[PDB]
C-alpha cells in the first residue's frame, strides 16, 4: 500500500490521474518525481519549468552544478537528482524532441529508465511541449514500464481522452 490516492489503474503497474504533478508532489511527497527534462537539464518551461519554479529554482542550480561537472545527458537517459521540497529524488529523464526532429523510438529507452525505481510519480514522456502524440506515450510507457508508476495527466481533456482511447 501507497499513499497516492485518486488513480485509475489501466495495467497491473501503471496508473492515471488528471493531476497538476506539483500539487501530486507536494501532497504525496513520493520517493521518485520524474522530471521531463531536456539533456541540458534547462528547466525552462513544461513540466520541467514547472517542477524548477516550485523549488525556488534549487532544482536549476543543482542542474547546472550536475552539467557542468558531467556535460549533457543522452536522449533517452536520465539521471538521479535531489527532489528538493518535492520528493526524495528527481529522476530526470529525457524523452525525444519531436519538435527537434528527435528520433520517437528512443521514447522506449526513456521509459526504460523508469524500471531502476520501484515506485514513480511521472509525467507522460514526450508529450506537451516535447511534441509527441501523449497516445502513442501512454501506450509505450505501459508496454516498457514495468515498476508501479503514477501518472500525473494536467490536461483534463487529454486525460479523459487517454482513458477512454485505452485498449
Ligand atoms: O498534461 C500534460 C501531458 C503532456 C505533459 C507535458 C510534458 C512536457 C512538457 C509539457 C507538457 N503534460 N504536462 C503536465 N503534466 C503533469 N503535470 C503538469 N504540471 C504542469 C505545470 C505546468 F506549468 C505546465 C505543464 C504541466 C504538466
Amino acid at each position: 500500500v501507497n499513499s497516492f490516492s485518486g488513480y485509475l489503474k489501466l495495467t497491473d503497474n501503471v496508473y492515471i490521474k488528471n493531476a497538476d504533478i506539483v500539487e501530486e508532489a507536494k501532497k504525496v511527497k513520493p520517493t521518485v518525481v520524474v522530471n521531463a527534462a531536456n539533456v541540458y537539464l534547462k528547466h525552462g518551461g513544461g513540466v520541467a519549468g514547472a517542477l524548477n519554479k516550485a523549488t525556488n529554482n534549487a532544482m536549476q542550480v543543482e542542474s547546472d552544478d550536475y552539467i557542468a561537472t558531467n556535460g549533457p545527458l543522452k536522449v533517452g537517459g536520465s539521471c538521479v537528482l535531489s527532489g528538493h521540497n518535492l520528493a526524495k529524488h528527481c529522476l530526470h529523464v529525457v524523452g525525444p524532441n519531436v519538435n527537434k526532429g528527435e528520433d520517437i523510438q528512443l521514447l522506449k529507452s526513456a521509459y526504460e529508465n523508469f524500471n531502476q525505481h520501484e515506485v514513480l510519480l511521472a509525467p507522460l514522456l514526450s508529450a506537451g511541449i516535447f511534441g509527441a502524440d501523449p497516445i502513442h506515450s501512454l501506450r509505450v510507457c505501459v508496454d516498457t514500464v514495468r515498476t508501479n508508476v503514477y501518472l500525473a495527466v494536467f490536461d483534463k481533456n487529454l486525460y479523459d481522452k487517454l482513458v477512454s482511447s485505452f485498449l
